[PDB]
């Protein structure tokens, strides 16, 4: 019971975003130790109609309250270049932004993730751009 | 300078959520004064392309690491039934669980507001439903 014991003390320590879209979890933040994002991971894959999570939880000291200001200020930089878009709809992909790395998340076919790749560019205050889109157009496996 | 004195001590005890769709901001979260609660809501107010905040932080200690997790499985019941319900999408509305407290935030016209609400009364482990839809419907206001 390694990962649950003190549970309390450890995500008081802690910041853990949980972001679905369609049936994708996205995990960012931060905590103290690594049995608590995986117990996070292992929990979030549990529920029901959860079919993909991505663990981004960095263990590490949380952050501080200006990054989360300006990580939401990224956020909104890029919703606003998304919505004056010429093809990717800002109603089709998820966005958050953590300690500077900008995840956007979601499904799209191939000319609006072309777009999408365009409008990220042109981002600023982003360390890192990580992108987990499923491209609809792709064929099914075969069974 | 009173909201901003032992800024960082007080954040370390608080959880703040900051989720945007199109360019409406929900916060939600817990933080341990009124001060933080409001300086929260300035910051998010005044950045670019922010047109309105809904403000649901609540002044008291953070949830336990159980809450949130039964928040997001909320959260992920929720996604599930709006991917099946016959009129209203699931790529129009954001959902969000905290405490709780389910938050449903989007644009959407009366039939869709219709099945929402269908929806959204099939949910369990709730305590209250909070509805932020716009109808695109309603006759925009006189010049
Ligand atoms: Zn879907
Ligand atoms: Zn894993
Ligand atoms: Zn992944
Ligand atoms: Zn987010
Ligand atoms: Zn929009
Ligand atoms: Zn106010
Ligand atoms: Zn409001
Ligand atoms: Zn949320």
């Amino acid at each position: 019971n390694i990962n649950l014991y003190k549970l309390d003390q450890r995500f008081k320590q802690s910041r853990i975003n949980i972001e679905s879209f369609h049936s994708t979890v996205l995990l960012t933040g931060q905590v103290p130790d690594p049995y608590l994002k995986q117990l996070a991971e292992d929990n979030v894959k549990a529920m029901s109609d959860v079919k993909a999570v991505h663990n981004y939880i960095t263990v590490g000291n949380k952050v501080s309250y200006n990054t989360i200001m300006q990580d939401a200020g990224v956020t909104a930089n890029t919703r606003a270049l998304l919505m004056k878009a010429p093809v990717v709809s800002d109603s089709k992909v998820l966005v958050h932004t953590e300690d500077g790395v900008l995840y956007v998340m979601g499904r799209l076919n191939t000319a609006e993730i072309n777009d999408l790749n365009n409008v990220l560019q042109n981002v600023g205050n982003v360390t890192k751009i990580v992108t987990l889109i499923d491209n609809i157009d792709l064929a099914p496996a075969p069974a």
